[PDB]
Order: C-alpha cells, then structure tokens, then sequence
C-alpha cells in the first residue's frame, strides 16, 4: 500500500502529539514536585518562627501591664513614706516642746 | 507520490525540534517562578528572624524592668516599716510626756 504508508505517517504524527502534550505535562507536575520539596523545610521554620513572634508580642503587652502596676504601687508606698518622715519630724518637734517644759 | 512520504518524514523532524525547544523552555520559565518564589520565602524568613531579634530584646528590657521594680519596691516597704516603728516609738514618748505636761 504506497497510500497505507502515507496514512501510517499522518497517523504517527498525531500520536507524537499527544505523547510530546503528555511529556510538557510530566516535566511540569516533577518540576512543582521538586519545588515543594526545596520549599518545604524553610515554610516549616517560617511557620514556626510566626508563632514564637505572636507569642513574644503577647508575653511583651502582659509585661507592659506588669510594668504599670508596678510603678502606680511604687508611688503609692514612696508617698506613704514621705507622709511618715513628716510625722516623725512633726513628733520630734513636739517632744522637744513638751520636754522643755517639765525639764 | 515519494516526493510527498520524503515531505512527511521532514516535517516529523520539524515536529521533535519544536517540542525539544518548547521543554526546555517549559523548564526555564519554571526555574524563574521557582527562584522568584525562594527569593521571597527567603527575605520573609530574614524579617521574621530580624523581628523576632527586637522582640527577645524587648522581652529582656521588660524582665529586667519588672525585676529592678519588684527589688525597688522591696527596699521602700522595708524602710516604710521601720520609719513607722520610729513613728510609733515617738507617739508613745509624746503620750508619757503630754501626761506629765496637760
């Protein structure tokens, strides 16, 4: 068949179409696997490093507040002394006073 | 009618040259997006790392804070408590002489 033979090479040409749209498919689909995996580990420690920063930012706001109450109480008592040394001050006025007048 | 089957096996040829050059430039417009998308995952990774540095220095200046705080206030109770002794010890002299007095 010199016709059967020219068919024959039509009939190729279009398997090696669909075998050459198969092969783009496969290099692609291997070249996003290997992606992944070159990837992978870094997404994994981004990850965890996003988590230990959120945590980080909670604990700072707790010690801001920590902070605060600390300093308010701080005043408090260094007020509350300087209210004492004056009525030490305040006494020790009045018994010289009074000392003075049974002595 | 040959000249036609020698035409075929041409263009056969034609056909793997195309498909050789559209793989291999498959894989390097690939590559381009790869490497774009590393370059990125690998400078997010350097501000997650650069935070996470000014947040453990941040945490070390709270701690610290706290503690020098905590200490301070210590010291100011304890120097509360004896001053208000000293007031007390005073209160009763002030009552033993305001006695012999009015």
């Amino acid at each position: 068949g010199p016709s059967q033979e020219l068919t024959n090479e039509k009939e190729k040409a279009l398997q090696a179409q669909v075998q050459y749209q198969q092969q783009h498919e496969q290099q692609k689909k291997d070249l996003e696997i290997l992606h992944q995996q070159n990837i992978h580990q870094l997404q994994n420690r981004m990850s965890e490093l996003e988590a230990a920063n959120k945590d980080l930012t909670e604990r700072k706001y707790k010690g801001d507040s920590t902070i605060r109450e600390l300093k308010a109480k701080l005043s408090g008592v260094e007020e509350e002394l300087q209210r004492t040394k004056q009525e030490v001050l305040s006494l020790r006025r009045e018994n010289s006073t009074l000392d003075v007048e049974c002595h």
